[PDB]
């Protein structure tokens, strides 16, 4: 994922592509807008990428779950027109978005952090205090334990540890000594197992962390974004011909290993086991992150809810936003009974609160009355068309209500959560709900790690939590919930 340059300007990107790149050389750079800079016929074109919180929208292109999925699509596929060819990624040397980089940091400060949070193989790279321009690799080893500092020299734009090979970037040096560990004169192996954790904080320290991130949130988000290519999971079922029109956005697909598999399908139907949905297990309650129903997937949605024994549905979108259909009406009108294939749904009662509508639905399979169960549909209606809410109170009051309903029903299946593509707002609500569940059970006496939780959820459905404004809103929701304890 080296092709993403987070600190490059427009002019610097053009110069980089003209001096160090050839025809086909590309790079991506960052309000939540991004630019895809491509060298063609000895000239640089700039393609705008927009993300309002739902997906990455390539202008005059396609919609995507991640920027890496966008890059892979056009590198593999005359699909990018204005034909623009994506051939050679121009690699970023800058280490700011790497978990191991720290910048201005002292030896004792690094030692203190490595003693406070680190274990065997924990490492960091910081700017040297004695020799300006030079760097220091500080690594931990043990089970007594010890911290080792290794000098990194910056000679004529290249990096080395005092001998052997010289590297173009600190990223190449780190990757080399990760694969080939340094061995001390007394046989101590300097294994670079994992970067030092710098995001896991105590729930009581949220107020000061948010104060530090408001001075910062973007920087922490990009470090998280730089790890999206670690998740090497197949999305083949969604790409099948017969499953293509079951996806709201053809490129936004579920992971095969966590997708909801629909059983008891129509025998006259070739492929009836598919729905664009994934099971989200926190690593007490589980979730189903899905897209908004299409006219041709309403029957599949009710089959999933039935099969999974789901009693609570969280809708985080209006049916229509900016004149576009974000989800078809998969529920009857109040007091009405409707049949959606083999599934029969009754709308018993609607209750309208300030930020949401609750619909009490009765679900059963046709031909068997005893299969009837109550499904509580929570429909959040006040979420803005673009960006995030100003105050997280409305969402916290909503999720507190969703949690208590789910908790009141014995042996309830996962909480169904959907929006448009089922990755942005869906991700935000699920991550906020997982974190608040920790704080509800353990109070202030618990460690919360916002980026780690997002990466754990993203390993189950790609694109979970789309923007920096959503990332920040998770911290503001968590902080607000802690303030009201």
């Amino acid at each position: 994922r080296r092709w993403f340059h987070p600190n490059i300007t427009g002019v610097e990107a053009e110069n980089l592509l003209l001096t160090r790149g050839v025809d086909g050389s590309f790079l991506a750079r960052p309000p939540g807008d991004f630019t895809l800079s491509v060298r063609r016929n000895g000239a640089v074109t700039h393609i705008k990428i927009q993300n309002t919180g739902d997906y990455y929208d390539l202008y005059g292109g396609e919609k995507f779950a991640t920027l890496a999925q966008l890059v892979q699509y056009y590198m593999e596929h005359g699909q990018l027109k204005e034909v623009i060819e994506l051939k050679y990624p121009l690699n970023c040397a800058d280490p700011t978005s790497e978990r191991w980089f720290h910048g201005h940091l002292s030896g004792k400060e690094a030692e203190k952090l490595l003693t406070e949070k680190g274990k065997h193989g924990s490492f960091l790279v910081r700017e040297s205090q004695s020799h300006p321009g030079d760097f220091v690799l500080s690594v931990r080893t043990g089970d007594k334990s010890k911290v080792t500092h290794v000098m990194i020299r910056c000679q004529e734009l290249k990096y080395d540890v005092g001998g052997g090979e010289r590297f173009d970037s600190l990223t190449d040096l780190v990757e080399h000594y990760k694969k080939n560990p340094m061995v001390e004169t007394l046989g101590t192996v300097l294994q670079l197992k994992q970067p030092l954790n710098t995001t896991r904080i105590n729930a009581a320290e949220i107020e000061s962390r948010v104060r530090e991130l408001s001075k910062g949130f973007w920087e922490e988000f990009e470090t998280l974004q730089q790890q999206e290519c670690k998740l090497l999971y197949s999305r083949k079922e969604g790409q099948r011909q017969e499953n293509k029109n079951k996806n709201r956005y053809k490129n936004i697909l579920p992971f095969d290993h966590t997708r909801v598999v629909l059983h008891d399908g129509d025998p006259n139907e070739p492929v009836s086991d598919y729905i664009n949905a994934n099971i989200i297990m926190p690593e007490k309650k589980s979730y189903i992150a899905t897209q908004g129903c299409l006219q041709n997937t309403v029957n599949d949605f009710w089959r999933m809810v039935f099969q999974e024994n789901s009693r609570v549905i969280v809708m985080t979108t209006k049916e229509v936003e900016r004149g576009k259909s974000k989800c078809v009406k998969y529920w009857p009108d109040e007091y009405a009974l409707k049949e959606y294939g083999v599934m029969r749904v009754r709308n018993v009662k609607e209750s309208a609160a300030h930020d949401y509508t609750l619909r009490e639905l009765k679900l059963s399979k046709v031909g068997q009355g005893n299969t009837e169960r109550t499904v509580w549909q929570y429909h959040f209606r006040t979420w803005p068309d673009h960006g995030v809410p100003s105050d997280p109170g409305g969402v916290l009051d909503f999720l507190e209500e969703v949690h208590h309903k789910q908790e009141s029903i014995m042996d309830a299946g996962p909480v169904v959560v959907h929006c448009s593509a089922g990755i942005g707002r869906t991700g935000t609500f699920i991550v906020i709900d997982i974190l608040i569940d920790i704080i509800r059970e353990k109070g202030v006496d618990c460690d919360i790690d916002v980026p780690k939780t997002i990466q754990m959820v993203r390993s189950q459905r790609s694109g979970m939590v789309q923007t920096e404004a959503q990332y920040r809103f998770i911290y503001m929701a968590v902080q607000h919930y802690i303030e009201t304890l």
